[PDB]
């Protein structure tokens, strides 16, 4: 079930509380981030995707499952769909029953080919949900991911949502962040060329936020 905006906010505020209490640095990405930054309550998602920072304790994304189940047994339970146990938050509905919300957790050490997961350098932001600080990747970071995604998923059922997500993010971006400088990424240059070919009406709004000499000569 896609989570309502209210529900999503309950899930991430609790997760933020628990990660903070374990002193694990993190940032939320994916549909949750997009939804949290949306002005449209109809934009909804079904799980929470995040990156955590691994330090000397070696609480890797995989190892976090055990730590959550051990420290917060009231709030998390293990879910296994393909013989791999991951943590799910136990979202209580008003009538008292539990709706499981899966957590898709990543770390840089395990994905060296995704330097976007480096929490020490990625451009990031926070939201304050009724007093709780919730850590997210920034709109600039998200837009980079989405520009790539719309090209890689072109012709898929999700293409339209992606493009809608791009359009939502562009105005929240500011210029000058590394994630929106595409001069050293052939793959983002190509993805961007594909986007502005499809949606030339977005070209000036993107150009204001993105540095890419190949496409925008800026
Ligand atoms: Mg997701
Ligand atoms: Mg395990
Ligand atoms: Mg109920």
């Amino acid at each position: 079930a896609p989570l309502s905006s209210d529900e999503l906010k309950t899930v991430v505020s609790v997760l933020a509380q628990k990660l903070d209490s374990l002193n694990i640095d993190y940032a939320i990405m994916g549909g949750a981030a997009t939804c949290l930054l949306s002005g449209d309550p109809n934009r909804r998602t079904e799980d929470v995707d995040l990156v955590i920072h691994v330090d000397h304790r070696k609480i890797t994304a995989d190892n976090l499952t055990t730590q959550l189940l051990k420290s917060f047994p009231s709030d998390f339970e293990g879910v296994s769909q393909f013989g791999h146990t991951i943590p799910a938050y136990k979202l209580r509905r008003p009538g008292g029953t539990v709706q499981l919300v899966e957590l898709e957790v990543f770390d840089y050490q395990s994905w060296p080919q995704r330097p976007q997961y480096d929490l020490q350098t990625a451009t990031r932001t926070t939201l304050n949900i009724n007093g709780q600080k919730v850590k997210l990747f920034s709109p600039e970071w998200i837009l980079r991911e989405k520009i790539l995604s719309q090209y890689q998923r072109q012709g898929s059922r999700k293409e339209g949502t992606d493009i809608r997500d791009i359009i939502s993010m562009i105005p929240l971006a500011v210029p000058g962040k590394p994630e929106l400088n595409f001069n050293q990424s052939q793959e983002l240059q190509t993805a961007l060329a594909n986007l502005v070919q499809k949606r030339p009406d977005l070209s000036s709004a993107l150009k204001a936020k993105i540095k890419c000499s190949a496409v925008f000569h800026n």
